[PDB]
């Protein structure tokens, strides 16, 4: 029985129930994430920016079956084109806007990866990606406004691949947490 999360803490409680089982109802999880109304005071602890690139800040370790984290994107900060390592990946905007560009999995032949589409994710919207949908790049194209997003992955993963837009060639990247539970982890 999906109810509106009153706060980030409440959202976290609800996610624990939604992942209590072995499977994931994606539309339910997306609906719940979207229904949470971003309250900057509730997530200020996790919103740790870096001047040069976006940061990943662990919020909740889940129950074995998922991770929840907050990503902070300075003006002009973006990601590589990348996958999500056979996991569900939900992205909800907490502040500002991000541009998401979608790409197809490349062919083994070296070739330019051409975008299949792009959209602007706006405050409070929750997007979903998984490998069956494709690859994406996410960027804060704003010149004046930082962005903050809330990400949920299941199962958790700490490696992914970055793709070279010119060739489609991939390289494994190990993902790191800038902070965990509000504590900077260098
Ligand atoms: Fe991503």
């Amino acid at each position: 029985e999906l109810l509106k999360p009153r706060t980030l803490a409440d959202l976290i409680r609800i996610l624990h129930e939604l992942f209590a089982g072995d499977e994931v109802n994606v539309e339910e999880v997306q609906a719940v994430l979207e229904a949470y109304e971003s309250n900057p005071a509730e997530w200020a602890l996790y919103a740790k920016f870096d001047q040069y690139r976006y940061t990943r800040n662990l919020v909740d370790q889940g129950n074995g079956k998922f991770n929840l984290m907050i990503l902070c994107w300075g003006e002009g900060h973006g990601s590589s084109i990348h996958d999500h390592t056979d996991s569900h990946c939900f992205l909800k905007l907490l502040q500002g806007n991000l541009k998401e560009t979608l790409f197809d999995w490349p062919d083994k032949k070296s070739n330019e990866m051409i975008k299949k589409s792009e959209r602007t994710l706006r405050e409070n919207q929750c997007a979903y990606i998984n490998d069956s949908i494709g690859l994406h790049r996410v960027e804060n194209v704003s010149h004046t406004e930082p962005a903050v997003s809330l990400h949920l992955y299941s199962p958790p993963f700490d490696t992914c691949h970055a793709f070279d837009q010119r060739t489609g060639h991939k390289n494994k990247v190990t993902m790191t947490f800038h902070s965990k539970f509000g504590i900077r982890t260098p």
